């Protein structure tokens, strides 16, 4: 179950942009669609090998300029590795290998347009209701509570280990107008809020 006493946007200052603009500016980047990615990196789990994937991808596409992503987690010294790599070639990329409280990731995630969770297994998704109850929309793999979890209404769902369809998914993410980011938002708290 979800603790909406904790994950709520109460405990953040101003707004949106706002927030979203000073995180940004702190990874030395102006303001962009941002999307966000916050789990384990490992080879068949969390997915975050699909994330990377997806960036290559899209790297080589204009549009790749307009997106921002924030990827965080540890793990294996290879994974982390490629995602320094890409963080190094792509300014608009930045990787955080670490851990961070529950307090700093509920102002990510108040702070982020998208959070991406590409997942290969993923029992509870609780971490999609957690992003929901602060306005990050999700942009995630079909699986297990994820499913559930998530609705068109409320974000966007993608066939789990397909870099190609979670790319195409990013690209769509990016061009949705300011009143529909509006509209997901709006939906996903109050989907969040009724997983009570």
């Amino acid at each position: 179950g979800i603790d909406c006493s904790f994950w709520n946007e109460s405990y953040l200052t101003g707004s949106r942009d706002e927030r979203k603009k000073s995180l940004l500016s702190k990874f030395g980047m102006d303001e962009g669609v941002t999307f966000m990615f916050i789990g384990r990196f490992d080879r068949g789990q969390k997915g975050v090998d699909v994330l990377l994937k997806a960036i290559e991808i899209l790297s080589s596409k204009k549009e790749f300029q307009e997106m921002r992503f924030i990827i965080i987690g540890k793990g294996d010294p290879e994974l982390e590795g490629w995602a320094r790599s890409l963080e190094e070639k792509h300014g608009n990329v930045k990787v955080i290998t670490e851990m961070l409280s529950r307090e700093f990731v509920r102002e990510l995630y108040g702070s982020v347009d998208f959070v991406i969770i590409p997942s290969y297994f993923e029992p509870f998704g609780l971490v999609a209701l957690e992003a929901m109850c602060l306005g990050a929309i999700p942009i995630a793999s079909a699986v297990g509570g994820l499913r559930d979890i998530i609705t068109n209404e409320t974000g966007i769902l993608v066939k789990a280990g397909d870099p190609g369809e979670l790319a195409n998914a990013i690209l769509k993410a990016l061009e949705l107008s300011r009143s529909d980011l509006s509209k997901f938002r709006e939906n996903c708290k109050k989907r969040a809020m009724s997983f009570s």
